[PDB]
């Protein structure tokens, strides 16, 4: 049994933009990016709801921008790609209502008191596991196919599920092979399940996943259910951060709890968790470890960190105590100085409400530090 | 050293996210007392003076919203507007649609009966307490529960139901498992009213309820205490914040340890593997620490909406075992029937008993039927 | 002559208007509930606007009401069925903030009450007309509204003009002569339709098609002349219509519901009501009170108002305008009122079969000229 | 020869009338900024909840939370104990931000000074009376909400109405869990209609209907659901002359349902002022006649012989002053002014 002696499966999934979570997170941020543009101080905290027919914005928001919720909403949701009731939704005519508090308004404190999970695993240039990347990817294969009307009876709504074979390596992690993929796309009422199955299995799958994972034992559950019309807000209801494992790591690492999406640089669970991550990634990129998790518990009105912990999985010369040594000398973690050294005050967020929080270039916390030890 | 520290939150009933997830489990209990087959999938949204009914319940049952509703919120505390919410004259707007046709679709026999849908699900289990559950988030439970007690039966009449106590602890590790030494900081911020002034909240929360929750021996004259530290709270519950259920999905299970799969507990039937699986891997996973074979276990399973068998299972014993992870998934996989089907009958997960589980964690209290470990046999 | 004749304008909303779509998705909910439990005691408002139905109000019954079902029936029924007509019934929000019945109404009202004793559902005015100038015993311009919006209707369900859409607003002025108390209709001085349609069919189209297969099929030719006023879609574009571009509330369209101007009201909303509610009750029993006087021969042209107090089972006061078209004095005809109608809601709700599901049919063109309604049936009045 | 005739009239704290103001203190909130704001606002009030709907086209920039609950604040309701409380009221805006027909009625009658029906005015009165009492403290047992209702006995005068005295009076009136119902109809007959109804009006054999339900503690928006425009009767004249069916409230003067309204009311205050007739009815319609009742030397066709804002200043945010105790018969709106 030297096969599966130091071989273990795991799991982790993804949804497109039509996953009416995702639809509530992208709308979210979509509001805080709105409110960004003009006040770039705003303190926003926005929750949002889909259901069939209805977009519900509640939370609050203090700033000085006047903003068009109706607009932006409708904007956002069609970009995401519903604009017919034939889909089970529509940006003309859905109805967004608004209940936010708004009201008129370094060492700034915390939101809340929080605990805030950041992780790194160079299995992959993006320095993110690949369970996770790969689900991420068929997503926005499958968005990039149904956008460009390669394939017209794509609809927005989607999940795919990736199971990947790992072997254990001095306390790493080597992805062999893809043992499952499970995908289950929303669809119209006129291609048959044959088409579909062997458009998923060729056009999407094989265009994304490389060969040498893909195997003739991989087994592939490609629209499981069998019927996948009724989607969409109409098939499920949505709420903001209902999907923040989908954000960070697809299991892998560990979560705070706090959701990301509506919640601007004051909301620590947000910015401390860009911090996190960008401390581990700064450890993995910078030689000191091959796989680290970093935890930070930041507490309300307190503004340094309440507790740092580094677990390195082994992978590293340096005693978790000296990684933490590092991680002060070189990281100042309170939430006014994350404001500056992440610049968490653009208007880029809606960029990161879709295909994961992490792992994509543009984002500064993407951009490990160098460290001096 | 070999010394670490680890964080761990909890928040009281009146949260407006436990305010969520009670109303939705209450919800989930009022259909299966009537139908015990009825399938549910109820989010609840709430915020000032309004709860929201989001989502798909089908069955025979016929539930009255109103009282199902009003009756949990005062049942968690909210009767009056001094207090940011009152049951009596709270907005309750029902959303409830029937279940999808297309997912009713994947009808068949129970045993077989397919996933609900798809997803990767973890349990966990440490022996470092008596309920195999980690000390932090027992602890945050307990000051909690400890907050909820004295504001309910009169000795701190100031206090109101909104809380949130959230403690980190020092630890040990000692061959793959952790020892808890002692409590290095706690912070409570519990919701009160304006006539009580800060200096006696924070002396009351420091002895009446800090000393009679945390054991003596973890307290030291260097303990850090963060109560109150946001000067006045005054304005908490749905107003002043939003709840929604599911956000608060650490809070119910382990508080950080171990790992979740990112779904939602409250307002889900046993076709919901985000629940019933949930529940059969820490049953599988306090079945391992209670039968000797480890001190410290991790486990996932992972489903597909239509198929009944799990896609993946895998296990972690952190080094904690004489048996290496391969004969302990044998082990699992004899012991343990993991189809959701299954589970139903093991666990007796159609009983009206999930609004208990709303608050104060879904893990670590006796009285549940994923809580009894099961005799393995290997 | 322009010096004893005059103008009288009435105006009518068909089944798409959001304000007729809030009206007959309330009378839906009461026949729903009714049809379980004749007893029922409902009060609901709905307002309707883009992608959302909702309804709010106090049903105490031992029925068991799917109220997804039932909205969205109902607005299927009306024709909103896709997105490019601005409201789907598939995709549409339906929210429901119903609750009981105040339990102080309750004691105050029914609650340990024998049927024929129990008092006013809640205080207020109410008023009946009849005028004789057409066999319905209705004004001519509300009926002629009403007959167009109907046209309307038919011609978009049949597919004989498949541009059309639910929504719609006619209005009609009439030129009357005064005739010693009555009126006489000479002839259509205006008539303006609004009909929502779609993007691609021209505005000449439209025009001529109202003109030629609508008015010229409802209005019968000695009204219309060629000097008639005719503004067909007046507005250029309507294509933004329904729910989508117009909110609506139950309601909301009360004087369209009776008689267009004439006569008079007492406020009260008909939709979403049932027997116990004076609002409908007691307004139907004046309907039927001044319908008969005219059927009766005693009048030509009657108005009645009753008025209620909560819990006061008998009216607080009646009184009859014959418009001085009768032999007797007002009151020689409120002696036959009494003598003859017994008001009492409790009454009121047995001489009328109020308890039946039959309230959709009332929700759109009008509550009354409609002879199937038991209201509309002349009671033999005995002197 | 004499006549009943019965008018009812509800207090500022009557859901319908919470909505109405709300929604004109909305548009209000609009004009201050942009006078050629498009404003079309329905309210919606149930237990705990107001729903803002309709399409607002302006530049103005409003805090619809705000306006709202100063509204409510205004009204009355501030603890749970009272059904609904504007600080934890949840205010909900469906409102359609965007980017910049009918027939209506007037009516008058000089039986009152006012020029208005004596049965609208005397129950305008009694809530207006109620609600001075509740708010400064002589009963504190009152609630805002109420209801009146007055029947008054009418005589005809050639195709004029003189009032004799009123044949019956309702109050129901919404109040707290402690006082009894001795207390509250003694208060409600010597302190409420005492004090507004002329002795000359009340006499021995009036019919007092004063609380009749017995029990009203369970009012406002808790005891029933609210809209904008479901009180259009009380709005105008309690029954007298007719109504075109279109509301007041939440429209601004591009509206023929408001601003056309109050110029025939002003149409019909100016022929009764000028002296050619003593109760005129004037219709119009949009995409006109008149009935004097025969109270004039002179038939329908001498007297039938978008503008309106220049003459009535239809851009001024003195709207919410109309919302509660009817749009007509106060003396400070431009349309009561005669010309
Ligand atoms: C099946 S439920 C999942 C949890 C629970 N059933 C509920 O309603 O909340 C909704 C999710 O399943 C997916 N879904 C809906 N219909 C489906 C179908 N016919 N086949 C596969 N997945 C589907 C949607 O993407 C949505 O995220
Ligand atoms: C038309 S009734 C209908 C109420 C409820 N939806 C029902 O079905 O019984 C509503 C009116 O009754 C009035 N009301 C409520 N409680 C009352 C009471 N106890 N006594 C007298 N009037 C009352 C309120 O002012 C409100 O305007
Ligand atoms: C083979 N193997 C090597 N490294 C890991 C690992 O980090 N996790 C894991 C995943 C998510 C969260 N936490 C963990 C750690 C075990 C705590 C695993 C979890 C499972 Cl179920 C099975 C195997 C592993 C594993
Ligand atoms: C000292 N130590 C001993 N065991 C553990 C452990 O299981 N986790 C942890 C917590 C939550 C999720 N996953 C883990 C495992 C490290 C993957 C830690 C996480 C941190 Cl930040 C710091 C220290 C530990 C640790
Ligand atoms: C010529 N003529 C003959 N009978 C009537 C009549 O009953 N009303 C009317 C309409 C609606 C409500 N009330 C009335 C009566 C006049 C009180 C009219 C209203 C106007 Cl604006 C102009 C003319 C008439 C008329
Ligand atoms: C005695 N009397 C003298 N003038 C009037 C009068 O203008 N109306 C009335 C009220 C409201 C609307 N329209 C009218 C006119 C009769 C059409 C009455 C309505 C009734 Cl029920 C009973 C009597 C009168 C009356």
């Amino acid at each position: 049994a030297f096969i599966e002696e130091g071989t273990f499966l795991f799991t982790s999934e993804s949804v497109g933009e039509g996953h009416p979570d995702k639809i509530c997170d992208q709308i979210s941020d979509a509001v805080l990016d709105a409110h960004l543009q003009q006040d770039p101080d705003a303190k926003v905290a926005c929750e949002t709801v889909a259901k069939t027919g209805m977009i519900l914005l509640a939370g609050e928001i203090t700033s000085r921008a006047a903003v068009d919720y109706q607009k932006v909403v409708r904007e956002a949701v069609k970009h995401i790609g519903y604009d017919d009731s034939s889909k089970g939704f529509d940006y003309k005519t859905c109805n967004v209502l608004v209940a936010l508090e708004q009201q008129s308004p370094e060492d700034i404190g915390a939101g809340d008191q929080g605990l805030m999970f950041g992780y790194a695993t160079d299995e992959t240039e993006e320095c993110m596991p690949l369970t996770i990347v790969l689900a991420h990817k068929l997503n926005a294969k499958l968005a990039e196919l149904r956008r460009n009307g390669t394939l017209p009876w794509l609809r927005p709504d989607s999940k795919t599920q990736v199971t990947v074979q790992y072997m254990q390596d001095r306390g790493a992690v080597l992805p062999i092979r893809v043992h499952t993929i499970v995908i289950s796309v929303q669809h119209d009422e006129e291609v048959c399940l044959d088409e579909m199955r062997d458009a998923l299995k060729e056009k999407v799958i094989k265009a994304v996943v490389p060969a040498k994972y893909l195997d003739e034992d991989t087994i592939y559950h490609l629209q499981p259910s069998g019927r996948f019309v009724i989607g969409g807000p109409q098939g499920d209801a949505g709420l903001t951060g209902r999907k923040i494992i989908v954000d960070t790591y697809g299991g892998w690492g560990a979560h705070g709890g706090g959701a990301f999406s509506g919640k601007d640089y004051t909301k620590v669970d947000r910015s401390a968790a860009y911090a996190a991550r960008w401390v581990a990634k700064s450890l993995v990129k910078g030689g000191l470890c091959r796989r680290v998790l970093v935890q930070v518990s930041y507490a309300i009105g307190v503004s340094h960190p309440l507790s740092i912990s580094i677990f390195h999985y082994g992978t590293s010369q340096k005693s978790e105590r000296e990684l933490l040594e590092i991680v002060k000398k070189n990281f100042d973690l309170r939430p006014g100085v994350i404001v500056r050294d992440l610049d968490l005050k653009k208007p880029i967020y809606q960029r990161t409400a879709a295909y994961g929080h992490f792992g994509r270039d543009s984002f500064p916390w993407e951009v490990p530090k160098k460290l001096k030890y």
